[PDB]
C-alpha cells in the first residue's frame, strides 16, 4: 500500500476518502476488539483510528508495558486483518477526556514546562518514544503494514503557539523512523490553526468540530489557501456524543440529525468519528474538565453517546449512520453489526469485609517524613494516599475545640482521629475548620486523600492543584504538625488481604463478594446501596462508582470473568454498602 | 551591668522590672530616633525593644546594609545614651504586620521549607547572622553596652512545632556571640506554648496578648510550673492599639481602658509595649493578612493606634499610660513629653507628568524570555513588574471578540493593548475573561503586576501566591502565548526620569512636583485626587496610597526634606491625579 497528500488522499496512486472511526485499544478489553472493529468495517469505514496513552505505556519512569490491553501492535493486527486502515495519534498530550491528558505523572516531579521547546520535556519524549516507536514503525504502510498517517501534538493550538515545539516534535517522530505523512488536528478557526498547525512546514492540518461542517470546512479551506496548499478536507474528530461528568446529566444527541450532521462532512471529504467506540475509563484513568480554577471529574463510563455502546452493542446511531453512508456512498460494502449478550440479573451475598484501617501494612510501604509531599514524589501516580500523624491536643485560647485545617491539599480528604470519622472535603471545602473531639495528649489524626484525576485540558494542565495529597501541610490550633507516616495504597493488593481481620462501621473498607459462574459474559455491576470508591474484579480496577450519579454502574467485560469462582472486591470510603452485589443486564442510571 | 533570669529578672544582682516600648528603628527616620528614645524615657519606662527586618539588611542575597535608617549600633547608642536597656529580637520571622514577616523575597527562589529544621534555610540564616550578630554581640550587657535579653523565633507556637528548628536557631545565636539570655514569645495558652516554647532547654517562655492579663498570666504561670520553672511574668507584647487593612474602618482602643489592662500586667510582672511609636512602612514593606486563602494587605501608616502617633508626637492613651504608671510605680522618675511641629497647609502645583510607556527602559532593564517568571527569578523582591507581549489576535470560533486571560498571577494585574487599557483584575478575579479589541494581526499587549505584599503570618507564608507577578502565562483564545519582554521596574529611578516626554490619558504615569521650602518640618500629603500607587520623596518612596481608604494622606518626616527645592513624584496606576499636590498638617481620613 502506498499513501501520501495532494489535492485528494492518494492511496495506490488513487483518490481516496478516509471513513476512521475512533476506538481507543486501551478502553476496551482485547478479547472484544474483533468485535468493534467488525462492526466498525460493518458500518462501511475503511480506517480506524486510536490515540496512544503515555501514562498507560510508561505508568512508572522506564516500565513500560506493551502486553495485553496495552499491545498495540496486537490491536493493529486486527485491523488489517479485518482489511482497515489505521490512523495512529501517538502524541506525548492526547487530552482523550482522559487522566492528566495522557502525561504520566511523574512529570509533575520533574523541572519541566509541558507542551513547550524544553529540553528536558522533549527528551523525556525521546525516551518515551525509543520505547514505543518500535512497535508501531513496521506497521507503517512504507513497512507494509496498515498505519496511513500519525499525528503531530494534539489541538496544540488550543494550549500554545510554540512553533519550535512542534517542529522539535515532528522531528522526533522521524528520528523514530516515523516516515508515513504527518498531521495536527484543532479548532477548525484561525486562532487555533494559527497556533497549532505546521501548515508553513508543508504538514496537513486538520479539523475538529461536531456541527456546521459548511461553515468549519469553509474556514479549514480558507486557512489552506492562505498558506498555498492545496490539500484534502479531513474533520479529524467529528464529535458524535459528548463526554459526562460526575453529578451532571447524561447528553444525549439524536440519531438522525448526527448522521444528516456527518454526511454534510463526508460530501466535502474526509472523516473520523470521535467516538465510534467508547468503551471505559478502567481504574483511575478517567479525566477531568476545568471552569476558570473549578475542577469537574468526568465518570468511568466513556460510552460517549457513541454508535456503539459502552459494552460495543449496535445503537440506532450506528443505524442512522449506516443508512447513511449507503445512501451518498452506494458502493462501499456493508454487512449486519454483532451484538454481544449480556449475563442474567443475579444477586451475590457478602462474603467478608475489613477495613482499611486493619489492612494498612499489606497495600502500602509507609514513607516516614516531617512534613508530608503529594503521591507524585513518593512514587504513586493514580489512586488513594493516606496519611498518618500523632498530634499533640491540647487547650486553645479561648476554651473552645481546637481547630483541624487541612493545607493545600486535592482532591477530596477524609478527616479521622483515633479512627473515628471527623469531616470530608471536597476541593474548595478542604482547608474549612474541623472541629477536634475536646481531649487531652497525643492522637492518631488519619487522612485519607483521593486523586480524582488530573485536569486534562487547558489553562490548569500545570496548575498546582495538579499535584495530588497534602502540598503544605495540616495544622491543629494555629501550628502546622510535624512527624508523618504517609501510606501509597495499591489497591491492586486488595485479593491478598486478609478479610478475617475486624470490621468497623463509619470508616473505609473492603468488601468480598465470591460467587460462581457457569458461562462468562458482559454484565454490570449494580453501584446503589455503595456511597464511594472503586471495584475490582478478580484482582482488575474496572473503575470509580459515587452515589451522586447519573451513573449508578460499572461495566465488567466478560474477558475480566471466568468459568468457575469468581470475585468482586468493593473499597468504600463513605461508610454505605450493600449486603449483596447485584449484576444487572443494563446499565443503571439516576438523576443527580 | 548584669542581667540573669531567675524568680524575678536580676539586674545587677537585684529583682528587675522590664519596662518596655516597642519602636521599629527601620520605621522611624534615624533624625527622630532621639525624640521618640526619649519619649520612652519620659514615659517612665526603662527599656526599648525591637526586631530586625531580614528583608531590609539584606534585600538582595549577600548585599548588607546597616547604614542610615539601618543603623541599629546607632539606634542602641542613641538609647544607651538616654539611659536606656535594649531588647533585640532578631530572628529571621518577625511577623510585625510587616512584607513576608521579615524574609528576603529571594529565600522563595530557594529548595527550602521555611521555619522548620531545614539545612538550607538554617543555613542561610547561619550566613545572614555572620553579617548582623558582629552589630549586636558588643551592645551586649556582658560586653559593656545595653542589650540584656534576644528573642529566638518569634510566636512559632503560631506557626509549628519543630522543636530541632527552635535548637539549632539558638545553637547558631550563640555561635555568634549571644551570650545574654534568650526567650520565646507566644499566645498564653497550652498549644501555643507547648509547641512554640522552648522551656525544656532552659529557656524563658514569655506572652502576647492585649488584655486579661490575669487570665493569660494565670495560663503563662501554669505552664512555667508544669515545668517545674519559677520565672517571672512578662508579656513581651502587650497589644496597646492594632493596624489597619485597605478598606477596614480605623479600629481605637479607649485611652484610659489601655491604661487599666497595662496596670494589671505591670502590677503581676514585666511587659512591652507593641507599639509605643509604630511609626511608618516606608516603600513597599507593609504587611498582609489572609482569612483562609484571601489575602488583606495592610495600610502604608503604623500609628497602631500608639501612645505615640505616626509622627512620634503623645496621644491621650500616652498621659494615661504616664498617669496610671506614676500610680503604680511612684519612684520612677518621669517628664514632659517633647512635641514636633507640622508644616503650614499648602498647595504645590503640577511641574511635568509622563506615562510609565515613555520611560520604560529608565526604570529597567528588560528580560526576555519565551514564557513569564515571578518577580523573585527576575531579581525582584518588591513594587511593580510589567510583562510585554506582541500577540497574534486573530478569528474565533464563535466570531465573537478573543478572549484574554491573566493565568496564575498575584497581586493586582491591569491589561493594555497597544497603551490602551482593556482592564484592571484584583486577586481572585484575575483569570476572568478580558475582551480584546477585534483586531487583526499582532499587537501590543502590556501587563502591569502589583506585588502588594507576602502574607506575614499564618497558613500562607509559602502559599504559592507569595510568588508575585505572573506565574502560569496569559492566554488569549484558547492558547498560551510565547514572547514576552520582563521590566523589573525600579521606581527609585523616578527623578532622573526625562518628564518632557509624552503623557497619555487612563495609563500609569509619574507625576513631578516641584516646590520651595524655607525650613523642612514634618508633614502631610494630602492624596486625595489621586487614584493608587506610591510616592517619592527627594528620590525616597515614602510608601503605597489608595482612594478605597481608610487613610488617605503619607506621612512625610522633616529628615526626608531639606530647606530649598524638594521634589515630590507621584507614580499612579488609575490614570486619577490632581492638578495641585497638597500638603496638610494633619493625618486625612475617609469612610471606606
Amino acid at each position: 500500500t502506498t499513501f501520501s497528500i495532494e489535492h485528494d488522499f492518494m492511496l495506490d496512486g488513487k483518490p481516496f476518502k478516509i471513513l476512521s472511526g475512533a476506538i481507543h485499544y486501551f478502553r476496551v478489553h482485547p478479547d472484544d476488539w474483533y468485535h468493534s472493529l467488525y462492526n466498525l468495517k460493518a458500518l462501511g469505514f475503511n480506517t480506524v483510528e486510536t490515540y496512544v496513552p503515555w501514562n498507560l505505556h510508561e505508568y512508572r519512569e522506564g516500565e513500560f508495558d506493551f502486553s495485553g490491553i496495552l499491545d498495540i501492535e496486537h490491536f493493529l493486527d486486527v485491523a488489517e486483518d479485518l482489511g482497515l486502515y489505521a490512523i495512529v495519534r501517538p502524541s506525548p498530550y492526547i487530552c482523550a477526556e482522559w487522566e492528566f491528558g495522557g502525561f504520566p505523572a511523574w512529570l509533575l516531579t520533574k523541572s519541566m514546562r509541558l507542551r513547550t521547546d524544553d529540553p528536558n520535556y522533549l527528551q523525556a519524549i525521546d525516551r518515551y518514544y525509543a520505547a514505543l516507536m518500535p512497535h508501531l514503525v513496521n506497521h507503517q504502510v512504507t513497512h507494509g503494514g496498515n498505519v496511513l498517517m500519525m499525528q503531530v501534538e494534539n489541538e496544540y493550538g488550543s494550549y500554545g503557539e510554540d512553533h519550535d515545539y512542534l517542529a522539535a516534535l515532528a522531528k522526533l517522530m522521524k528520528k523514530h523512523g516515523v516516515d508515513v505523512p504527518l498531521f495536527t488536528s484543532d479548532g477548525p478557526w484561525p486562532a487555533t490553526l494559527n497556533a497549532g498547525s505546521m501548515i508553513n512546514d508543508g504538514i496537513l492540518a486538520t479539523g475538529n468540530f461536531g456541527s456546521a461542517a459548511d461553515k468549519n470546512f469553509d474556514r479549514l479551506a480558507a486557512f489552506h489557501q492562505a498558506h498555498g496548499q492545496d490539500w484534502p478536507l479531513m474533520c479529524m474528530e467529528f464529535w458524535d456524543g459528548w463526554f459526562n461528568r460526575w453529578g451532571e446529566p447524561i447528553i444525549r444527541r439524536d440519531p438522525d440529525e448526527t448522521a444528516e450532521d456527518l454526511r454534510a462532512v463526508i460530501e466535502r471529504g474526509s472523516v473520523n468519528l470521535y467516538m465510534f467506540h467508547g468503551g471505559t475509563n478502567f481504574g483511575f484513568m478517567n479525566g477531568t474538565s476545568a471552569r476558570k480554577d473549578h475542577d469537574l471529574p468526568q465518570v468511568t463510563s466513556y460510552d460517549y453517546d457513541a454508535p456503539l455502546n459502552e459494552q460495543g452493542n449496535p445503537t440506532p446511531k450506528y443505524f442512522a449512520i449506516q443508512k447513511m453512508l449507503h445512501e451518498v456512498l452506494p458502493d462501499i460494502q456493508q454487512a449486519e453489526p454483532l451484538v454481544k449478550p449480556t449475563l442474567a440479573p443475579a444477586e451475590h451475598p457478602l462474603t467478608a469485609k475489613v477495613s482499611l484501617f486493619a489492612v494498612l501494612d499489606q497495600l502500602a510501604k509507609p514513607v516516614a517524613a516531617a512534613y508530608p509531599q503529594t503521591q507524585e514524589f513518593l512514587g504513586q501516580y493514580t489512586g488513594y494516599t493516606l496519611y498518618r500523624a500523632q498530634p499533640l491536643i491540647s487547650g486553645t485560647d479561648k476554651g473552645t475545640p481546637a481547630k483541624l485545617r487541612v493545607i493545600d491539599a486535592r482532591d477530596r480528604i477524609q478527616a479521622y482521629l483515633d479512627q473515628h470519622w471527623l469531616a470530608t472535603q471536597y476541593q474548595e471545602a478542604i482547608g474549612d475548620d474541623i472541629l477536634l473531639p475536646q481531649v487531652e495528649g497525643h492522637h492518631q489524626l488519619d487522612l485519607l486523600v483521593e486523586n480524582m484525576s488530573r485536569v486534562n485540558y487547558g489553562a490548569k494542565i500545570e496548575a498546582i492543584t495538579q499535584f495530588k495529597g497534602i502540598r503544605t501541610g495540616v495544622m491543629v490550633d494555629l501550628h502546622f504538625i510535624k512527624g508523618y507516616q504517609q501510606y501509597p495504597l495499591d489497591l491492586n493488593q486488595a485479593p491478598e488481604l486478609d478479610f478475617s481481620k475486624d470490621w468497623q462501621p463509619e470508616t473505609p473498607a473492603f468488601y468480598k463478594y465470591t460467587f460462581d459462574l457457569t458461562e462468562p459474559h458482559d454484565t454490570y455491576l449494580d453501584c446503589r446501596g455503595f456511597g464511594k470508591g472503586v471495584m475490582l474484579v478478580n484482582g482488575v480496577n474496572v473503575g470509580r462508582f459515587w452515589e451522586k450519579g447519573p451513573t449508578l454502574s460499572l461495566y465488567v467485560p466478560a474477558g475480566l470473568l471466568h468459568a468457575g469462582q469468581n470475585e468482586v472486591i468493593v473499597f468504600e470510603t463513605e461508610g454505605r454498602y450493600a449486603e449483596s452485589l447485584k449484576m444487572a443486564d443494563h446499565p443503571i442510571f439516576e438523576e443527580p
